[PDB]
């Protein structure tokens, strides 16, 4: 029954059978109870602070050819850019002046920066007294080592999907096995480590989602980034169906349940498919938000949302925006860097 599954979740009887059934029920009441649960677990384990990770998308060059991704190398209908290192440090400084306690440096897999330019940049931001998160893709162990010694605190490397055949068809440059080795390496070197998947990928079944969850649980990732799949028009998946918001939201809730002291963002994709989607996610298990901090002209001063379309006046609008959001949700800003605090067990 709907009632019995919530009870198995409470006792942490996290079997394949239970996760599958929980993902299979579409009853509104069951869903609402699951979200109140995930929220209650979030309050108890990670508290009311909502942590801001300022994202600087500093280069959109990528060497890989992932099929879902607007940054894939075969996409010629994309203006490519690279910020200078100095532009980056100074932008970060501006973020820090605006209150950001974590800076995320993210890109396509762009060789130009790797490894030394990254190291020098990271060293420089760490002088600024903030946490540093990297999201640069798959690289040799030697690069992860240099960036860890350089002072990086965290690394996001979403696993996207745990079905290896699906992974290899979608990311023909690589494999799930390779992705797993990178995640493992990052964990062993002492990074705060983030994984996660897209939901509603073409060919992905509920069973695959179950496997994603079991995966996350198995490895105890510090962070889990989850969002719905959103077709990108300049890719081979332009014409595939979008991921469902409720289903993705349920993945987020379940993720909080499985990994109660972890950091779970309300991803931008979530705010893209449903109005108020980020806020909704934050009231359903999530405890982090990641505002775009990329400067013009790399970033249009234009953010589509459904119906609405936020036309901001300045480079810097989103940090104040999200602080305001956080305040209005009755949540609290982070007092510290908001890194993972491994409680709940042993
Ligand atoms: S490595 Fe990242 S940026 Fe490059 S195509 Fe794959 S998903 Fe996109
Ligand atoms: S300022 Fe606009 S784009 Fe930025 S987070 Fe707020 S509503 Fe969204
Ligand atoms: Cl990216
Ligand atoms: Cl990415
Ligand atoms: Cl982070
Ligand atoms: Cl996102
Ligand atoms: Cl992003
Ligand atoms: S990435």
């Amino acid at each position: 029954t709907g009632r019995e599954i919530l009870e198995k979740l409470e006792r942490r009887e996290f079997t394949r059978e239970v996760l599958k059934e929980a993902l299979s029920i579409n009853d509104r009441g069951f869903n609402e109870a699951l979200f109140k649960l995930a929220d209650e677990i979030r309050r108890k384990y990670v508290g009311d602070e909502v942590h801001i990770r300022a994202i600087i998308e500093f280069s959109n060059v990528c060497r890989k050819n992932c099929l879902y991704c607007g940054l894939r190398r075969d996409n010629k209908n994309l203006k490519r850019y690279r910020m200078t290192p100095e532009e980056i440090v100074e932008r970060a400084r501006l973020a820090v002046q605006f209150g950001a306690k974590t800076i995320v440096l993210q890109s396509g897999e762009d060789p130009y920066y790797m490894p030394d330019v990254i190291s020098d940049i990271v060293k420089e931001i760490k002088k600024m007294g903030v946490a540093v998160t990297l999201s640069l893709g798959e690289w040799p162990r030697e690069y992860y080592e240099k960036w860890k010694e350089a002072g990086a605190d965290r690394y996001l490397l979403r696993h996207e999907t745990a079905n290896p055949v699906l992974h290899r068809k979608l990311r023909p440059d690589t494999s799930f096995e390779n992705r797993l080795n990178c995640l493992l390496t990052l964990k062993e070197l002492g990074y705060e480590t983030g994984a996660g998947s897209m939901v509603g990928l073409p060919g992905q079944t509920i069973d695959d989602l179950v496997d994603d969850l079991l995966f996350l649980k198995e490895h105890d990732f510090d962070m889990v980034g989850i969002g719905p799949f959103i077709p990108h028009p300049d890719t081979p998946l332009a014409n595939e169906k979008k991921g469902d918001f409720t289903l993705t939201l349920k993945m987020v809730a379940l993720t909080r349940i499985l990994l109660p002291d972890s950091n779970i963002p309300a991803t931008t994709a979530m705010g893209t498919i449903v109005p108020g989607g980020r806020e909704i996610t934050l009231r359903c298990g999530a405890n982090v938000i990641m505002p775009n901090w990329t400067p013009s002209p790399y970033r249009q001063l234009y953010q589509l949302y459904p119906g609405k379309i936020c036309v901001f006046e300045k480079d810097t609008a989103c940090i104040p925006c999200v602080m305001k959001m956080i305040e209005l949700l009755g949540r609290k800003p982070g007092r510290d860097w908001g890194g993972r605090k491994r409680v709940f067990e042993t």
